[PDB]
């Protein structure tokens, strides 16, 4: 499944690729928590439904931070 | 839970922050599939166990690509 595991004070960058039925595309960037950032991307997509129809989305990861702590 | 959902031809960037018992740190970057990139990060961490002890890790997301397709 596609699951975002929230962390406090997270800062995530969302690159949205909008692909229209005729093959044309548009890209936009959103930043903030994963929840807020994706919400804005979806809200934007919704403003385009009137002229471009229903949309579906696939979320794919691109970057992570690994915090590795040694005990000594 | 922390779950990486694999996608074909994915290219993920891993930023590893190694935190030692005495407070000092070291950072490194790894790239490739999430699986390969994290594997290299862990392998690197293992080479430091002899002198720095056991390590634990927390994986946190940083960036995503959203592919939004309109049906028309
Ligand atoms: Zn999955
Ligand atoms: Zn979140
Ligand atoms: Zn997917
Ligand atoms: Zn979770
Ligand atoms: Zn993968
Ligand atoms: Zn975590």
């Amino acid at each position: 499944m596609h699951h975002h595991h929230h962390h406090a004070m997270e800062e995530v960058t969302i690159k949205a690729n909008l692909i229209f039925a005729n093959g044309s595309t548009q890209t936009a960037e959103f930043k903030g928590t994963f929840e807020k950032a994706t919400s804005e991307a979806y809200a934007y997509a919704d403003t385009l439904k009137k002229d471009n129809g229903e949309w579906t989305v696939d979320v794919a990861d691109k970057a992570y931070t690994l915090n590795i702590k040694f005990a000594g």
